[PDB]
């Protein structure tokens, strides 16, 4: 048993390091679309709130 | 000692490989999430541009 | 054999879950951060709604 238990627990343990080097990958590009979102949604929150400044002139000054 | 040794790898070994594709179809789906933000902005990306210049029609026009 | 065999495979384990428990951390990070920056899409998307309406008149005066 033994010698066969471990033979496939340290080929287990041989696939898992490209599955973590995978998975880290995967994050790591996950954190960058998150990351540009964040960026792109203040992009759209003051460019927004800007020209709601210039409307506000607009329809006061008619 | 060494039985219980291998018995608690295992042990750790599975509850670690779970543990992955668990994360892996998290990932899947936090991806999903961060390309339907994309899909959100693009509308932005125009609608901001839109009335970016719509406005500035409107200003020059007074 | 098994006398090494065995404190390697626990190290290289030991190793690997370190690892998953911080990429753990971080997919639950960007998760919850793509949820809110995804949250405050819906409201960027009804401010941007009305004055989509404004310049509609705006426009019709002018």
């Amino acid at each position: 048993e033994l010698l066969q238990r471990c033979e496939s627990l340290e080929k287990k343990t041989a696939t898992f390091e490209n599955i973590v080097c995978v998975l880290n990958r995967e994050v790591e590009r996950v954190a960058m679309t998150a990351e540009a979102c964040s960026r792109q949604h203040r992009l759209d929150q003051d460019k927004i709130e800007a020209l709601s400044s210039k409307v506000q002139q607009l329809e006061r000054s008619i």
